[PDB]
């Protein structure tokens, strides 16, 4: 499907255009596409966030096309913040767009913090081949109900994350019924400053 690679472009979202960028892998391209959601739009989170980039690099290394996008209101994406509700619809729109362009592909959903919540919400509604959360903000009220996730779920978490505390994520992983692959980076903060190479390696190791 003719879609320019490694450049920002716009697609139709629920409330306006969504800014998207895709990548295509450098070797065998698997019939799996990963969509990666960014951290909190109200705290400067965008599709260009470095943890988002790292997730994309990991998925690319694994042979997946990747799709990153800005939630409504962010960057060139039109509209305004919608309480985590419309943001779910934004991801759902990007997901439909992926399914339209690559109908044969399985889907991976991934996200960092706010984006981990949004992607988990969608993966709870539509079983996908793999869900990936980095620093899922499990204190969000909307996380409480995500107890029987059908999609396989990898959670990567720094144990020195002060924004999303390890013990809270651990407790969430413990309380939910469905199995989670819970991978912890020792000494990593919420932002993985200087640990992005290791984060990529950790993702690849656990997703290969
Ligand atoms: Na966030
Ligand atoms: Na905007």
């Amino acid at each position: 499907s003719y879609v320019m690679t490694n450049e920002d472009f716009l697609i139709q979202g629920p409330v306006g255009q969504l800014e998207v960028m895709i990548t295509r892998p450098k070797g065998i391209e698997k019939s799996v596409t990963g969509i990666i959601c960014h951290p909190h739009p109200l705290h400067g989170g965008t599709m260009n966030n470095k943890v988002v980039t790292t997730l994309a690099k990991a998925l690319d290394e694994l042979g997946l096309k990747t799709v990153r996008f800005n939630f409504r209101g962010v960057g060139k994406s039109q509209g305004r913040y919608d309480n985590g509700v419309g943001e779910v619809e934004d991801l759902k729109a990007v997901l439909r767009w992926v399914e339209h362009h690559w109908s044969q592909d399985d889907i991976w959903l991934a996200g960092f913090s706010f984006g981990a919540y949004i992607s988990a919400k969608v993966a709870y509604d539509q079983k996908v081949a793999q869900l990936i959360s980095v620093a899922p903000p499990v204190f969000y009220e909307g996380f409480a109900s995500l107890t029987q996730m059908a999609s396989p779920w990898l959670i990567v978490q720094g144990d020195q994350d002060e924004v999303v505390p390890f013990e809270q994520v651990k407790a969430f992983v413990n309380q939910i019924s469905s199995p989670v692959e819970f991978v912890v980076m020792s000494g990593a903060s919420h932002f993985f400053h200087g640990r992005l190479i290791e984060l990529r390696e950790l993702l690849v190791r656990n997703l290969a």
